[PDB]
């Protein structure tokens, strides 16, 4: 029996620091919906864990280059962690790297606009240039636009990748500050479980505009072949029958809801 | 060894398998169409191989008999070896996934409610509370087991009297449970997944709707086999056809694009 190293990532509401943080030890330095999963995870699989937060504060992407992976999926892939308890995209380039449980949250690509811009969709992006726009580096959303032969999501990618100044952004949280600080002239695209709840977050200045860019889901990852897989993925499946993951949900999103 | 047909088990489910106009001057997997005659072929494709279509002999999904421990429907035809892959409305379960493997799924659905247009119902809470409107559930499937296993009061409340009702609340089929709604008069309100709920509101005569949020939130995978060889190139494929857009082209192709009701 040894401790399981976790990589996680800042990332609200799923790990966050707790408001007395600084005076707390290990994993009682966090809060979130992926530190209450991952203590439950832990109990039905029968392990110690400690979580770590990722060296390099991404979700990770391979470099084209060098092949060298970063982020969460570097850390499993160079075993430097044994488990990642995170909102980690299922996507078939990391499943050729990574070994990943059912998912145990849907999610799908979604337009964050500060209030009262005048977008309504995906396909009203791509017919303006007024209003800038883009994605956050190293995850599942730049590679969906680099990716997609969808008529407006390749026009947008024609854009987003040469447009100057740059349009992505190095965490979330920039790409919300950067919504909200740009008088309606930046949109980002994010993920509905991050764009939902930054909707009910003061100061309530953005919202989500338009239906979902495709329908997806976050899975626990563990490096092939791990012996931890084959229990994490049934504990999963349970904690969603036992209705754990919507109580979770309930919890991070709505209930802490401050939009009234 | 050399490389042998692939006996896929489906189950005729609409719009997922059903049978052609002409089926019977028509040969093999040219017999069906539907969402998961379409995806077979997809899936087939991506992973090299040859397959039969063929339609589950009892007409089930798949459940264990609790005094024999038998697993019947298409998860029985995948344990026993009849079958080497499942392309169908198949539920990814807990007690499934301990005997078969499945795919990452290919569709999102949770349980929800059937009613005839105008029934006073809004909500699981609402039938929970009242007894004028009888409710059920196809007889063998996931939908019964969430009911059967659920802690959750309301869904407990559910249970205990659709386990008690008589005549039985429960049906054979989707179909025999939709006929119910339809001929009932708004005496009789259907539980059952999401997906087929939204297809038959889109069907004539037009006359049942989806009301409420749905209950619980899971999916539909393709399933092998425990340690099937197909598994790996199956599950890449699945993710291969969800980022190029082909699993929702097909929904609308087979719910929304043909559907009768505007
Ligand atoms: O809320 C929950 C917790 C338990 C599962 N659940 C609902 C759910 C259902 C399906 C998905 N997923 N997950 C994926 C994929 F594996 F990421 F590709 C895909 C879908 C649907 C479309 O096909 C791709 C994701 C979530
Ligand atoms: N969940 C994403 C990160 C967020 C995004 O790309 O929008 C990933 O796993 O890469
Ligand atoms: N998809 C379900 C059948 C339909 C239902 O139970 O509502 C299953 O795999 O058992
Ligand atoms: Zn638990
Ligand atoms: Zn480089
Ligand atoms: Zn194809």
């Amino acid at each position: 029996n040894k401790t399981v190293v976790v990589t996680t990532i800042l990332e609200s509401p799923y790990v966050m620091m707790k408001k007395n943080h600084e005076m707390l030890e290990g994993n009682e330095r966090y809060e979130g919906y992926c530190v209450d999963l991952a203590a439950e995870i832990a109990k039905h699989c029968g392990f110690k864990y400690k979580l770590t937060i990722v060296g390099d504060g991404k979700y990770g992407a391979r470099d084209a280059d060098t092949k060298i992976w970063n982020g969460m999926v570097g850390e499993l892939v160079y075993g430097k962690a044994d488990i990642a308890i995170a909102p980690l995209t299922i996507t078939l380039v990391r499943e050729e790297v990574i070994d990943f449980s059912k998912p145990f949250m849907s999610l799908g690509i979604s337009i964050m606009i500060k209030k009262g811009t005048p977008i309504e969709s995906a396909e009203d992006l791509s017919k303006q240039t007024e209003i800038a726009y883009g994605t956050l580096d190293s995850g599942s959303t730049k590679e969906f636009f680099r990716r997609s032969k969808i008529a407006v999501f390749d026009k947008m990618w024609t854009y987003m990748r040469s447009a100057e100044p740059s349009v992505f952004v190095r965490t979330t949280a920039e790409g919300v500050a950067r919504v909200r600080k740009s008088k309606g002239k930046y949109a980002y695209l994010l993920e509905s479980t991050m764009n939902e709840y930054i909707e009910q977050r003061k100061p309530c200045d953005t919202m989500k505009v338009g239906g979902n860019l495709d329908s997806k889901g976050y899975g626990i990852a563990t490096p092939k072949g791990s012996s931890l897989g084959n229990a994490v993925n049934l504990a999963v499946l349970k904690l969603s029958e036992q209705g754990l993951l919507d109580k979770l949900k309930n919890k991070w999103w709505y209930d802490k809801g401050e939009c009234g």
